[PDB]
């Protein structure tokens, strides 16, 4: 079924809701024993958000190697993700020693730090030049190179050094500024023109380690940027274009994380951005 005629039918039928709940019903389930232990207690920003243990992300230390991260592996495609939570204050070191040890190139930031009135996370990068950040547990320091601020989002060069060896590292900070408090986005055009920022980067290319991306819980507006990404990387790649199943793609993308997607509004834009996104993707 022409992925468009699927969404013309749901649509007039008004049936968003109704297949939401069965890719819930369907969505794997398993262990995250780790992200309970009283320990890692202040480690989750969400009591129902958790990595599960098979893909989650360890850090190369002896005391506490947890952090509230996923390994996200779409092996057709040829492209992993690391779809973390937003830093809290005690795991800004952490998520700064996860980019480190990963070898990650970019970050991608879905949402704001202060959001409907409230804190979404922590300010984790510096906000100026001469004013730079140490993050003691971790042995690292971090220090903004430049900013360039459009309408729809901002990027920013950073240098990350791992004070323990004097190696340095460059990193890009991709941040998308403009997800509204409420609901989604009309038109998918000013998320397709990031994502397609964030590919031209090399953020997202084999030859660096997964990139990180991040909203509040790591789950939602993560779950679509992943989800539109790899259903356009398939299109591109079958001999059937009109074979990529987005309700497939997300189940599988469900193995590695729970909950991505968190709405059916979420749901149906993910649908808009891939078929808006096709006609690029398909000589156009
Ligand atoms: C079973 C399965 C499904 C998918 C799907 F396409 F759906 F995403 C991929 C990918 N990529 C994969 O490697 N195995």
């Amino acid at each position: 079924m022409e992925m468009e005629k699927e969404f013309e039918q749901i649509d007039k039928s008004g049936s968003w809701a109704a297949i939401y709940q069965d890719i819930r019903h369907e969505a794997s389930d398993f262990p995250s024993r780790v992200a309970k232990l009283p320990k890692n207690k202040n480690r989750n920003r969400y009591r129902d958000v958790s990595p599960f243990d098979h893909s989650r992300i360890k850090l190369h230390q002896e005391d506490n190697d947890y952090i509230n991260a996923s390994l996200i592996k779409m092996e057709e495609a040829q492209r992993s993700y690391i779809l973390t939570q937003g830093p809290l204050p005690n795991t800004v070191g952490h998520f700064w020693e996860m980019v480190w040890e990963q070898k990650s190139r970019g970050v991608v930031m879905l949402n704001r730090v202060m959001e409907k009135g409230s804190l979404k996370c922590a300010q984790y990068w510096p906000q100026k030049e001469e004013k730079e950040m140490i993050f003691e547990d971790t042995n690292l320091k971090l220090t903004l190179i430049s900013e360039d601020i459009k309408s729809y989002y901002t990027v920013r060069q950073l240098e990350l050094e791992n004070l323990t060896t004097q190696e340095t590292r460059e990193i890009l900070h991709f941040h998308y500024t403009t997800w509204p408090d409420f609901g989604v986005p009309e038109s998918p055009a000013s998320f397709l023109n990031f994502l397609f920022k964030v590919r031209e980067s090399g953020s997202l290319s084999p030859e660096h380690g997964p990139v990180v991306v991040h909203c509040s819980a790591g789950i939602g507006r993560s779950g679509t940027f992943c989800l539109a990404d790899t259903c356009l990387l398939l299109m591109d790649k079958r001999k059937d274009p009109s074979s990529v199943d987005i309700k497939k793609v997300l189940l599988e993308m469900r193995k590695f994380r729970m909950g991505l997607i968190q709405t059916a509004d979420q749901l149906r834009f993910s649908y808009l951005a891939v078929i808006e996104g096709a006609k690029f993707i398909m000589g156009d």
